[PDB]
């Protein structure tokens, strides 16, 4: 259920990341006729997205609360719609036609849609509700912002004043802050609420987590890049978190012998410099019938390997998880595979009073980019298989319903963990998903503004770490503590010639700080950084800076890295990305 909204969630995001910082007059009018017929073609959208999170909570919405929403959202479908119908036709139509009669009807309908949006807002906050009405809040903010940098782009074009376009900037900043902040504190809050003992209080809270993630955090981490004048190009970028998938169960009540919250929740991967699924070892274990002619085999235990991120080869092989073999392991290898789909097949024997179930097949489909060809690879237990129950598709669907799936799909696989149930009654499988924007080659568009996140590094060094991220930056960051190396991140320029490039680093510090670049172990760049929070602060939007380095350099090495100094006892540095302005 609620697949619906996932997908338009997947989609939107998906969509964005091809129109974000300053895109081409084609490019954005293409994706407003998408945006328009995905989010705001009926209330139908919005009312499912309500009941969405009504689901995940196990709460409602007051009825006055829901239709004075609903209500709001009716008027700024016109709104939306006016507006692009004409910046469809300023775009098509000459610098010729553009007489100050069509200028005013175009600066008349952006100003009633952007006016209607801050006035409609805190509909979708009220008290009471925050919770539930986030992917509605999310949803409706980010139009507002994505309508406001407009402004900046045909501002003067359709004839509006200077004051009137710095009036728009100002408060499209103010706004950012406000809207980013408002959907981490809920998130947390509706987070929070779901914790429990049980696994089926982790079920939830693992689903609302991924729920969230793919409708509210993953959009509101696009809106620093509609600020088209400090991102005056077009932006190349990637959303590095991680997503875990509901658990794969043949039963749908396992009676208390489902693993704990505690024991789920503190044994999943802890933030980790990026990584891609590389191998998996199947043990399988027989499960007996208590007439023999039910019995069936099932995976009981896995081991796990990954490579790191391009720069180091590695192989990181993880602690065995679950019940050793009874049966003949099983290898799979995925050497230069993307794992884009994942269906499984489960089964139960019932026993005068206990009831046994298990994984008995999972097929994956596999795509190689290299020899651009799909395949499947699949694990049996080769003993009474039984039939699919559980497919990621419905979980993580596609971005695009018009491309086949290898072309289409929206995340792979990156991790398998299997889980003891309690009193020995068998094995839970727990898979671990990354979004399909992550450039394993680390590539420097030579076009573009290249956004490099940090856990994208194959190397962490002087006692820095991966921590988790504040929830609003798309994935981790890296913590900085001592004054001296930090991080090495392997690089690939896309082009052969002497390109010159401007460094950008997005970052928050409790003191003034200097970070100094190397290639290939020769420093080229070094500069002097603003302290940006107090020691104990916690980390919200204002907490980050992006700051330029001064001079422009070539990218004459593969081996990028940054430093930090100017640390004192107490003091600390995180580091969440570093940008490449490609300059003359």
């Amino acid at each position: 259920t609620t697949k619906d909204v996932i997908q338009k969630g997947i989609s939107v995001v998906g969509d964005l990341l091809g129109v974000v910082g300053f895109p081409f007059g084609g490019a954005l009018v293409s994706f407003y006729t998408n945006f328009l017929n995905t989010i705001w073609p009926s209330e139908d959208p919005w009312k499912a997205f309500m009941e969405q999170v009504e689901a995940l909570m196990d709460q409602k919405i007051a009825d006055y609360a829901k239709n004075k929403a609903l209500a709001e959202l009716q008027g700024l479908q016109n709104n939306v719609e006016d507006y692009v119908s004409a910046l469809s036709s300023w775009q098509k139509n000459p610098v010729s036609s553009r007489n100050p009669h069509s200028q005013g009807r175009i600066r008349e309908l952006f100003s009633q849609a952007e006016s209607h949006f801050r006035n409609s807002m805190p509909s979708f906050a009220i008290s009471g509700y925050e919770v539930l009405f986030l992917t509605t809040y999310a949803q409706a903010a980010n139009t507002h912002l994505f309508l406001l940098k407009d402004a900046q782009i045909y501002g003067e074009e359709w004839g509006y004043e200077k004051e009137d376009i710095a009036e728009f900037y100002k408060r499209q900043l103010k706004l950012t802050q406000e809207y980013t902040d408002h959907c981490v504190k809920w998130y947390n809050v509706g987070l929070d609420k779901l914790r429990g003992s049980s696994y089926e209080s982790w079920v939830n809270f693992n689903r609302y987590r991924r729920e969230m993630t793919l409708t509210v955090l993953d959009l509101i981490a696009l809106f620093p890049l509609y600020d088209v004048r400090l991102y005056p190009k077009e932006v190349k970028t990637e959303l590095t978190r991680d997503v875990l998938t509901d658990p794969i169960v043949g039963v749908n009540n396992l009676r208390g012998y489902g693993t704990t919250f505690s024991n789920i929740e503190n044994y999943i991967r802890k933030p980790h410099l990026f990584d891609y699924l590389h191998r998996i070892q199947f043990h399988t274990r027989f499960q007996p019938g208590y007439y023999g002619n039910d019995s069936f085999n099932y995976w009981s235990g896995n081991y796990v390997s990954t490579r790191p991120s391009i720069g180091s080869n590695d192989i990181i092989t993880s602690p065995f998880y679950g019940n050793k073999s009874s049966e003949p392991v099983q290898n799979l290898e995925f050497n230069g595979e993307k794992v884009y789909r994942a269906v499984a097949n489960t089964n139960l024997a019932v026993w005068p009073s206990a009831v046994y179930s298990g994984v008995t097949k999972v097929e994956f489909s596999q795509y190689n980019d290299q020899t651009d060809e799909a395949s499947t690879q699949t694990y049996d237990s080769k003993r009474n298989v039984g039939a699919v129950s559980w497919d990621s598709i419905d979980q993580l669907p596609p971005e695009t319903t018009d491309e086949p799936l290898e072309k289409g799909y929206s995340h792979q696989l990156n991790y398998v963990m299997c889980f003891l149930m309690q009193g020995s009654r068998g094995t839970i499988p727990v898979l671990t998903w990354t979004h399909k924007s992550v450039d394993f080659f680390n590539m420097i568009d030579s076009k573009k503004i290249t956004q490099l996140p940090l856990v994208k590094a194959y190397k962490l060094q002087s006692g820095a770490s991966v921590v988790a991220g504040p929830r609003f930056t798309g994935g981790d960051i890296i913590q900085c503590t001592e004054n001296g190396s930090a991080a090495t991140i392997y690089v690939t320029p896309d082009v052969s010639y002497s390109q010159k490039y401007r460094a950008r680093i997005h970052y928050a510090s409790t003191s003034q700080i200097t970070f100094t670049l190397s290639l290939d172990g020769a420093p080229f760049n070094q500069y002097y950084f603003d302290k940006t929070i107090n020691k104990g602060d916690t980390l919200t939007y204002n907490s980050f800076n992006l700051a330029s380095f001064s001079t422009p350099f070539e990218l004459s090495g593969n081996n990028l890295q940054i430093g930090v100094t100017g640390l004192s006892a107490g003091d600390k540095v995180y580091i969440d990305k570093i940008e490449f302005i490609p300059v003359n």
